[PDB]
């Protein structure tokens, strides 16, 4: 009744969710799916209530009648007086990242290189960079641009999955969930850091969180910020300190979506949940922290300060902005107004 079913994507998000369910006294319970698209389907069927989604997926869900409820809000030097829950969201920077030692690799020489993407249909990892690449080459053959890639969610037999590694045992190669070694912001950046690919399409924060001792994960332990360069659209290379002037776009934050008819109830429960397990929650350090999962970004990104109310009660279109929405529509016509399911 006053109970929310969260939808977890893959085994590890399932495990974190079960802990949260336990700690919440069953105020929250868990449904699990293998993919984000399958979680969207459970929500439409009314078998789950909610999940936190990247902007590219909000666009998928929004066409199907799902609505943004609360957005991820990270720390900011601006609006610093305003409480996190009421502070406007700032958006993240989509960047292209290379090794400094890979000299003379720039935006203009990306053709036939190796690429690392968060997953197909995601903002920084797919929609922004490929949309730019389609526009620039005047071609929809984006599956032919890079020699090899890890792009979780693409056909496991295509070059777009050639670089993906799967799990501990080599199973689940290229699945769009965290069982895939090179899935997500962290996975894509690991793909570049291990020199599997030449370029990673991630966000600004990913580089900072996985370098200079911020991680302690074995692959990231010894990574230094100075060994990385951002690719800018003017053909130039800059230090990772210069992302404000060398990004591909600003992305709308990840947000919680639900069926319109459930939005009010999902909102109320979630606000109470973060009071308990959020950043300064009554139980977070002590019993359970919603926004931690040791660099793995499970259910929520680890850099989330809070979930913020929206303001202007936006539709999914207003939430994403006319900039981003036209970008996705233009790319989607390479792959007609309907829910995909
Ligand atoms: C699970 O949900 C119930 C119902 O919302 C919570 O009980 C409320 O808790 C607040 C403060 O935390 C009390 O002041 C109210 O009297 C309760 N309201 C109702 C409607 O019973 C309960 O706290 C939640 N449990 C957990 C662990 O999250
Ligand atoms: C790129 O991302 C990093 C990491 O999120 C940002 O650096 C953080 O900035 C906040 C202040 O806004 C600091 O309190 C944190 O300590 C910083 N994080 C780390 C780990 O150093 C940085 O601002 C981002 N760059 C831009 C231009 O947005
Ligand atoms: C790729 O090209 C298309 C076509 O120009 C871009 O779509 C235009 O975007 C601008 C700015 O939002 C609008 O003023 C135009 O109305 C759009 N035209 C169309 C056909 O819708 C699209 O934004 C480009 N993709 C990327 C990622 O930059
Ligand atoms: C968080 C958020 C709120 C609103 C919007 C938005 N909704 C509609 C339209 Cl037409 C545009 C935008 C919008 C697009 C880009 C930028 S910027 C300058 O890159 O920060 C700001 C706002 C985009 N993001
Ligand atoms: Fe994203
Ligand atoms: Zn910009
Ligand atoms: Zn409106």
């Amino acid at each position: 009744y006053t109970r929310v079913v969260w939808c977890a994507v893959g085994p590890e998000e399932q495990k974190k969710c079960q802990q949260w369910s336990q700690q919440s006294g069953q105020n929250v319970t868990c449904a699990t799916a293998s993919t984000t698209d399958d979680c969207i389907v459970l929500v439409l069927k009314g078998e789950a209530d909610a999940l936190n989604l990247d902007g590219g997926y909000i666009y998928t869900a929004g066409k199907c009648g799902l609505v943004p409820v609360l957005a991820e809000n990270r720390k900011s030097s601006k609006h610093s007086s305003l409480d996190c829950v009421l502070r406007p969201t700032e958006g993240y920077l989509a960047v292209a990242v290379v090794k400094k030692a890979n000299e003379g690799l720039t935006w203009n020489s990306l053709k036939d290189k190796k690429s690392c993407h968060t997953a197909v249909d995601r903002t920084a990892g797919w929609n922004i960079p490929m949309g730019l690449i389609v526009n620039q080459t005047g071609s929809c053959a984006f599956d032919e641009f890079f020699s090899q890639s890890c792009a979780p969610g693409a056909d496991p037999k295509s070059r777009l999955c050639a670089l993906c590694a799967g799990d501990d045992q080599g199973l689940d190669k290229c699945v769009p969930n965290s069982k895939e070694k090179y899935y997500g912001y962290t996975g894509a950046f690991r793909c570049l850091a291990e020199d599997v690919g030449d370029v990673a399409f991630v966000k600004n924060d990913t580089v900072w969180e996985n370098t200079n001792g911020e991680s302690t994960a074995d692959w990231a332990k010894n990574l230094k910020r100075e060994d990385f360069r951002l690719l800018c659209l003017d053909g130039t290379r800059k230090p990772v300190t210069e992302a404000q002037s060398c990004h591909l776009a600003v992305a709308p934050n990840h947000a919680v979506v639900s069926r319109s008819d459930r939005a009010a109830h999902v909102e109320q429960v979630l606000l109470h949940q973060q009071a308990l397990f959020g950043k300064n929650g009554k139980n977070c350090p002590d019993k359970f922290c919603l926004f931690k999962s040791e660099t793995k970004n499970l259910l929520f990104n680890d850099n989330t300060e809070c979930l913020a109310k929206l303001g202007g009660r936006p539709t999914y279109e207003e939430y994403l902005g006319t900039e981003y929405v036209t970008a996705i529509a233009n790319l989607k016509k390479c792959s007609l107004e309907a829910c995909a399911f």
